[PDB]
């Protein structure tokens, strides 16, 4: 046993999925650290050395990592593989990135099955000595992912169809919302330096009032102030922080991809539940 196969990923969600497929035969590390904003990340000297020492670099594609193309020119002789081949993209419909794909495809557990297949394929090609282990681990992990669907639908099952409105800060939840029959409302379509957010906050305030939507959310890598501003003006609850663009650290609340799907869905469902402060009417 010499130095293992080294895989570097752009961000933490892919790192955790890949590390489950790799098991103990490869080391998988993320360029961005937990909590860091991933769309407009600015790579550092540490990041170049890490990628340059890898045997394989994995990235999302779908224009997620706006920094990756420039970064990857500084890497010599390290193969890269996008993990989203075969994903059916949803478009960004408004704002300066209209017509660019929504990149957050991993928020659908059924899409995670496609991520798994693509990562498995790349590991098997680039580290064939461990092909049997990658295949066995990919199959076992896909089984765990498939087992999420029914309990996730159960958690959300008490919100009738017309009330299934998911109001978040970044429009990062479109793939999850489509799989579970939610209508999405966002404060900005995709993370970026951009115009138009104050007007969209006013727009979203109007939608929440019209439809009596009870809860709004923020996400773990961006500011909660606009969501709190919506809560103040509408009387909707601030439902707390959802996880989409990053895991937490290994000793935090969202250490794994599976914990990210579970906690995000549980936090959404808690926002619609009536189990707060009760009196005897
Ligand atoms: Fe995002
Ligand atoms: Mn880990």
């Amino acid at each position: 046993t010499a130095k293992k196969f080294k895989v570097v990923t752009t961000f933490t969600i892919i790192q955790d999925i890949a590390q489950n497929i790799a098991g103990d035969v490869a080391v998988v590390e993320s360029i961005t650290k937990p909590g860091a904003e991933i769309h407009d990340y600015q790579p550092t000297p540490r990041d170049i050395v890490k990628a340059q020492s890898a045997d394989l670099i994995l990235w999302n594609g779908m224009n997620l990592e706006r920094w990756f193309e420039k970064f990857f020119e500084s890497i010599k002789d390290v193969p890269s593989a996008v993990v989203t081949a075969g994903i059916t993209p949803l478009p960004i419909r408004e704002g300066p990135y209209s017509g660019i794909a929504n990149p957050h495809a991993w928020m659908s557990p059924s899409n995670a099955l496609i991520y798994i297949e693509n990562i498995r394929k790349a590991l098997v090609e680039h580290d064939p000595a461990h092909a049997e282990t990658y295949n066995r681990n990919a199959q076992a992990y896909a089984e765990k992912i498939k087992a999420l669907d029914a309990p996730l639908r159960e958690r959300l099952s008490r919100i009738p169809a017309e009330q299934r409105w998911l109001v978040t800060s970044e429009g990062a939840f479109s793939y999850l919302a489509k799989d579970y029959g939610f209508k999405e409302v966002y404060l900005w379509p995709i993370n970026a330096e951009q115009q138009g957010i104050p007007q969209q906050v006013r727009h979203v305030i109007d939608i929440i009032r019209e439809n009596k939507i009870p809860v709004v959310f923020s996400e773990s890598t961006i500011s909660d102030k606009p969501a709190k501003q919506v809560s103040k003006e509408t009387g909707a609850q601030y439902g707390g922080v959802l996880y989409v663009d990053s895991l937490s650290g290994e000793k935090g609340p969202v250490p794994t991809y599976i914990s990210l799907i579970n906690m995000t869905v549980d936090t959404i469902a808690k926002g619609f539940g009536q189990l707060e402060h009760h009196h005897h009417h």
